[PDB]
């Protein structure tokens, strides 16, 4: 009765933006994998923190189906998930059994160099809009959390508190959000 | 004419507000060491996330002095700094030659193990404060952030963000905590 989260964890990401939802999640008693893109082996994130994956994307694949699959930010992190073929059918599995799909910061752009979602409205990092918006596959929105059908996005490192939640009250529903919540001491 | 900062990592300790001050600080252009309180090898934080120090605390002891001290909370993390004659040394060095000391959380409970800082006011975690205040000898502030003299706490893990930003600030100054904060996507 366990819902279950994949976070895939490459070179360059951003850390926090790993970290904080992997934590919270946690926090809701959901089951997290930390899954590293080129195996089990220790990842240097963008800021130069360095954490060490639950598991092999490989490995990690086997395991599923989740309810979740995270994208993390940063942007050598988010161009590894982009040309990552493991990453392109672990998302295409995702959207055709219907299952969310979160990306944050950077993160969201995977989605368009995998043809995730096309027709969603989403949110990136400032940044990244025009990197995302290459084609007129998606519509955009400067709301810090957005969510359209099976696709949840978010903007950058200091929203990554309220994009985990999203993802808490998605999964185990808004009063387990509330909870979770209340012990970090939020402002709103 | 690069300031250092040394964050000490424990067992236990809360990994957002591990690396929140990291990321941020490193961002600032700062120097940061993150020391492992046993030695060098991988700490297992408070939500089982797995993080690999720059340096035993052993070695980056030797490498000071630091413009910073940081300690983070976690429960276990903190009650780990708190029996750690090492850190006290550190601590008791850094107050006399009147060093910044952040604590966060949980963290400001070390202080108070090891006679840091008596009769500055300070905050912690609100299930801290008991701990915190046997004895009478702080005074205890609801102040998101609270900085007095060369002390400076926080008190959650929602709060890891303006804590770091005013590590930022009081090393680097206003400007630099400005700019580096922009970037973020911030609320307030």
């Amino acid at each position: 009765a366990s819902k279950r989260a994949l976070v895939i964890l490459a070179k360059g990401a951003e850390e926090m933006e790993t970290v904080i939802p992997v934590d919270v999640m946690r926090r809701a008693g959901i089951k997290v994998t930390v899954a590293g893109l080129a195996g089990k082996d220790p990842v240097q994130c963008s800021r130069d923190v360095v954490i060490c994956p639950d598991a092999s994307l490989e490995d990690a694949k086997k395991e599923g189906p989740y309810d979740v699959v995270v994208l993390p930010g940063g942007n050598l992190g988010a161009q590894n998930l982009s040309e990552s073929a493991a990453v392109k059918e672990i998302l295409k599995e995702q959207e055709n059994r219907k299952g969310l799909i979160a990306a944050i910061c950077a993160g969201p752009t995977a989605l368009l160099a995998h043809e995730i979602g096309f027709g969603s409205k989403v949110t990136t990092h400032p940044l990244a809009k025009d990197k995302m918006m290459n084609g007129g596959h998606y519509t955009y929105s400067e709301n810090r959390v957005e969510k359209d059908g099976l696709i949840l996005t978010s903007r950058g490192p200091g929203t990554s508190f309220e994009f985990a939640l999203a993802i808490v009250e998605a999964l185990n529903g808004k009063e387990v959000a509330a909870q979770v919540k209340a012990p970090l001491v939020l402002k709103d």
